[PDB]
């Protein structure tokens, strides 16, 4: 789930506040909707965007509460990266991993605050 995915960005960034660094930046990261990505880290929200829509019509997820923004998956952060132990669950295994990779994307990945409140595209 959200909370989840937020913690994820922090085991692998350490220092950052998600809520407050990785909001409201470029387009595709406050709300998703403008056209054309406009940073490597920027690239890869649109790539977690479309992530949760592959998650979200997975075959694989059914139950309640399976969407994306509420499911909780199993996985890790140990001294270092961090990963999904969550096998049984093709659906929840795949959800962590949309949230690894970008959790791990945005790490490497520059950060310019040049860009963070645009305006339009």
């Amino acid at each position: 789930n959200l909370l989840q995915f937020r913690k994820m960005i922090k085991c692998t960034i350490p220092g950052i506040e998600p809520l407050l660094a990785f909001s409201n930046y470029g387009c595709y990261c406050g709300k998703g909707g403008s056209g054309t990505p406009v940073d490597e880290l920027d690239r890869c929200c649109q790539t977690h965007d479309y992530c949760y829509d592959k998650a979200k019509i997975h075959p694989e997820c059914r139950g309640i509460l399976s969407g994306p923004s509420f499911n909780t998956y199993a996985y890790d952060c140990t001294d270092g990266k961090l990963t999904c132990n969550d096998q049984k669950d093709k659906c929840k295994l795949f959800i962590c991993n949309c949230d690894r990779t970008a959790a791990m994307c945005f790490a490497k990945a520059p950060y310019k605050e040049e860009n963070n409140r645009i305006d339009a595209s």
